[PDB]
């Protein structure tokens, strides 16, 4: 009786399959239109990147890593630049990329976009934000109000699905959901900055509509809207997701 929103582009077969045998209700509402179109641009953003820049932000480990390849396969010397640079990385995995190149972040946050706004110092020229797919709107108006123009370095983009989002928005709000499986951080962040009441949401989400996380980022993505995930799965497997599910469900 459990009726389960489900927010993945992909595995929407097996999702509905897992219902109908844990006996739940599945509810379909993706919130992205495309995923992973690779970016023409990318490479110009990497040679400006090599002008130099005053401040640089990582957001990834693996993204950190592709970008420090790219700059050597496109002949450039990024570890110049990036060494004179004042250097933040969003998490953990970032922060130990960074270290690994011998560039080891001046700042590091807990994994939240939030945490690096005391973080960010004031001051001048570009900030150059390395990206897995999406725009950081938090971050990017946090670093024009500090006087940094963002250079953004983004090998591939994500794109919302703007109309997607708001129905799965009115669904929760409007209490035809009971959980919300998110298998992806992007899924999270498209909803909440696409959703009319962000407000609204988070409050739903912490009370009556139990939000589902497919690993740490996932998590980390609920956190940074507010959200208390009820769940969190740190397999690839939607069954484990739904069964880990029930059993969070016995235990409360």
């Amino acid at each position: 009786t459990m009726r389960i929103a489900y927010a993945g582009l992909r595995r929407k077969e097996e999702f509905k399959a897992l219902a109908e045998k844990l006996g739940f209700t599945p509810l379909l509402f993706p919130v992205q239109a495309t995923e992973k179109v690779p970016v023409p641009e990318y490479r110009d953003q990497v040679r400006e990147l090599a002008q130099g820049v005053d401040l640089f932000l990582a957001t990834t480990g693996v993204g950190v890593r592709d970008l420090l390849e790219a700059g050597k396969a496109l002949g450039l010397d990024l570890e110049g630049p990036l060494a004179k640079a004042f250097r933040l990385a969003r998490g953990a995995k970032a922060a130990r990329a960074l270290k690994e190149a011998g560039l080891p972040p001046h700042a590091v946050g807990d994994g939240t976009s939030k945490s690096l706004l005391p973080l960010l110092p004031q001051g001048r020229g570009v900030a150059a934000l390395q990206l897995y797919g999406k725009p950081l709107p938090l971050l990017e108006n946090a670093l024009a109000e500090r006087g940094y123009r963002v250079l953004p370095l983004m090998p591939y983009r994500h794109l919302p699905d703007p109309e997607g989002i708001l129905r799965l928005e009115e669904a929760v709000l409007r209490g035809e959901v009971d959980a919300l499986a998110f298998v992806a951080a992007i899924q999270v962040e498209f909803l909440f900055e696409g959703a009319k009441d962000p407000k609204a949401l988070r409050e739903a989400l912490n009370t009556r509509v139990k939000a589902l996380a497919v690993g740490r980022v996932t998590a980390d993505a609920l956190r940074e809207w507010g959200v208390k995930p009820f769940y969190v799965d740190e397999t690839e497997r939607l069954g484990s997701l739904l069964q880990g599910f029930k059993r969070a469900l016995q235990k409360e």
